[PDB]
């Protein structure tokens, strides 16, 4: 068209528009104060009013990319803030804008967002609901340069809707506080996926991307042909390259493209693909991306019949080897909306080693025709894990069950740090908690989902201080190599126990008085701290001194003195379970 500001603006509407420049801004000139984010947004809108009036308005024929890099320049303090980044208003915007991308700092060094109370914060709101959204929306996208922002938009309006529904609540806290913490904790695994995401396209390359994408893709849409979801994964693949970058623009424009082109093929590819293609622009793919998967034909060959039996199975691989295996996965996959990608993956790597060690054999019909029985194994691993894990669970609480992960892992490796080992451990325990309660054939897909944010977490604290070769091993593993890796560490023999410390086994009243959360963390960081002092501890043993404990803190807690308490019952404790510990 002649005007791209007027385009965007007609077809998103003011106050989305309004919003995303915001994102925008905040995201480039992270260091810039709000009211100056502000200023520029009116300006830019305003501006964008012009060219709807009249499509040749001055400068209304400029390119998105060269109005925001100018309107960029424009800060006069550039320089002084800055300092490099000035020097990219230096050049022409191919480059400025490419000069822009790179001095994008993915964690600056701001101070932590802390959460205000929530009478403050309702009463913010009440008094000034945009500036109190904004301002926040700001805080949030210039600590996450790389959120996609139609996305932090999309969770914009979850908050907005939290507040709105809270403040007017009689138990206000017991209203908001949940809801924060829940929108919180999304947030963090949407940017952590994210990250992941481009930063495993770096390390394996498109072939593996590809590979995940087709499993993905015809697992969710099991009715298309192998060549529409081929189609899909080149675009996606063009799509995600472009998005990791870093250019907004650019990213966007392909996702809507894209959404685009599956709405209009829609009966081509999924029935369940009507809710979100009837939804606005700036929701489209994000939608499609959520989509539940669609039901398979039922009516379906058996694998068996092109892949193992049929002869020219070597000759149909040969001719194109990847296409091949593609259609193996493609075909794998949509039968099985009940395998995690990453299996799938496995998969169609044996029986690509297979193919390989084979059709180069006298008689290859032979050689792969027992092939399908060397998956067995590997699709029961997931699945013995997964059951096992459930049940256990039932049986504890939540809290039990991230104790056991505690004493387990532990013992695993016990180098690394006690506070990583709570976390990671109490994470794990909420996979658990949101996979188990679904059926089985969706808990497997679940866990994937959940655990590669959590063990790509764990790998990156790893990364920065590392303290076992082991779990840099399987930090560095292939993506399909990673989690059964860790399935494999076992009890750490070497391991020379930490010698005693009376503090940190010496418990005050103060635990009493705090919060749930605040109490099992304290609870569980001594049972850490027991177990790198005690590795041999049974299970029995070990549940024995948690049982005293229990009691210890009740027996004290509900007692008339306190502090004395805790430290007359505290010496106690601790001489006695020393001794049943040997
Ligand atoms: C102290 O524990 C946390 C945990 C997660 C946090 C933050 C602080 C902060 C604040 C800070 O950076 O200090 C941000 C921004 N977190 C997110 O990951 C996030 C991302 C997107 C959305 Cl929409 C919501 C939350
Ligand atoms: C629909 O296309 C994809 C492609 C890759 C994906 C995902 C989705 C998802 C999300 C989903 O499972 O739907 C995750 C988590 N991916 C990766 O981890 C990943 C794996 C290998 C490489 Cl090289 C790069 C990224
Ligand atoms: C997502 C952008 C909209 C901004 C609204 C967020 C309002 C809640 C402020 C609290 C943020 C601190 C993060 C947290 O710990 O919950
Ligand atoms: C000045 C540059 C900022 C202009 C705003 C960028 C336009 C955003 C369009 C988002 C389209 C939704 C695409 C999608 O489905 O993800
Ligand atoms: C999963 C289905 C992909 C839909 C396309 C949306 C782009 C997401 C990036
Ligand atoms: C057009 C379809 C292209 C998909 C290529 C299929 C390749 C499957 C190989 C199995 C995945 C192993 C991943 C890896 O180790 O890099
Ligand atoms: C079920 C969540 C509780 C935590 C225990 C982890 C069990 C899930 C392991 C299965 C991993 C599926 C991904 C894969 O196949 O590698
Ligand atoms: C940094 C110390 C924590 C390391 C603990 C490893 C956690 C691995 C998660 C794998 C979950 C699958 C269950 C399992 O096989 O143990
Ligand atoms: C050397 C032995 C010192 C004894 C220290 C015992 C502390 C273990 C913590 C037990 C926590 C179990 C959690 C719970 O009961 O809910």
């Amino acid at each position: 068209h002649k005007s791209e500001v007027a385009h965007r603006f007609k077809d998103l509407g003011e106050e989305n528009f309004k919003a995303l420049v915001l994102i925008a801004f905040a995201q480039y000139l992270q260091q810039c104060p709000f009211e100056d984010h502000v200023k520029l947004v009116n300006e830019v809108t305003e501006f964008a009013k012009t060219c709807v009036a009249d499509e040749s308005a001055e400068n209304c024929d400029k390119s998105l990319h060269t109005l925001f890099g100018d309107k960029l320049c424009t800060v006069a303090t550039l320089r002084e803030t800055y300092g490099e980044m000035a020097d990219c208003c230096a050049k022409q915007e191919p480059e400025r804008n490419e000069c822009f991308l790179q001095h994008k700092d993915d964690n600056p060094n701001l101070p932590r967002l802390v959460r205000p109370e929530v009478d403050v914060m309702c009463t913010a709101f009440h008094d000034n609901e945009e500036t109190f959204l904004k301002k926040y929306l700001y805080e949030i996208a210039r600590r996450h340069p790389y959120f996609y922002a139609p996305e932090l938009l999309f969770f914009a309006k979850r908050y907005k809707a939290a507040f709105t529904e809270c403040c007017q609540a009689a138990d206000k806290a017991a209203c908001l506080l949940p809801k924060l913490d829940e929108l919180r904790d999304e947030g963090k695994a949407s940017s952590a996926k994210q990250r992941l995401k481009c930063a495993s396209l770096q390390k394996f390359g498109e072939r593996a991307f590809k590979a995940w994408a087709v499993a993905r893709l015809s697992q969710r849409f099991p009715k298309a042909e192998f060549a529409e979801v081929s189609k899909l994964v080149t675009d996606l693949t063009k799509v995600h390259t472009e998005c990791c970058h870093g250019d907004l623009l650019e990213c966007a424009d392909d996702r809507a493209d894209l959404a685009k082109y599956i709405c209009e093929n829609q009966d081509s590819i999924s029935s369940k693909l009507k809710e979100c293609c009837e939804k606005p622009l700036l929701e489209k793919s994000h939608c499609i991306a959520e989509v539940e998967n669609d039901e398979m034909p039922a009516d379906l060959p058996s694998l068996a019949a092109d892949f193992v039996e049929s002869k020219d199975v070597c000759k149909n691989y040969a001719e194109a080897k990847d296409v091949f295996l593609g259609m193996f996965l493609y075909e794998y996959a949509r039968r099985h909306p009940d395998y995690s990608v990453v299996l799938l993956l496995r998969l169609a790597k044996t029986y690509e080693t297979t193919l390989e060690k084979c059709c180069a054999a006298a008689d290859p019909h032979e050689c792969y025709a027992k092939v399908f029985d060397e998956f067995k194994p590997l699709v029961e691993e997931p699945q013995n894990l997964i059951k096992q894990n459930c049940e256990l669970f039932e049986q504890l609480g939540e809290y039990k069950f991230q104790n056991a992960l505690l004493v387990r892992y532990t013992k695993k490796v016990p180098q690394v740090s006690t506070p990583t080992l709570v976390e990671v451990s109490r994470n794990l325990g909420k996979v658990g908690s949101k996979c188990c309660k679904h059926p089985e054939a969706k808990r497997m897909p679940c866990a994937e989902d959940y655990l590669s944010v959590v063990l790509n977490q764990l790998c990156v604290l790893h990364e920065k201080t590392p303290v076992s070769d082991r779990v840099t091993k399987c930090c560095t593993e292939s993506l399909v190599n990673r989690r059964p890796c860790f399935s494999a560490l076992e009890v750490d023999e070497t391991y020379v126990p930490k010698e005693f410390n009376a503090e940190t086994f010496t418990f005050h009243a103060d635990i009493c008085t705090l919060s749930e959360k605040e109490r099992q963390i304290k609870k569980q960081t001594a049972l850490v701290e027991l177990v790198k002092h005690k590795p041999k501890a049974t299970k029995e043993q070990l549940k024995a001194v948690m049982d005293d404990f229990a009691a210890f803190v009740e027996k004290c807690c509900k007692a008339d003195d306190k502090e004395t308490c805790f430290a007359e019952e505290g010496k106690k404790l601790v001489a006695a379970s020393q001794a049943a510990l040997g």
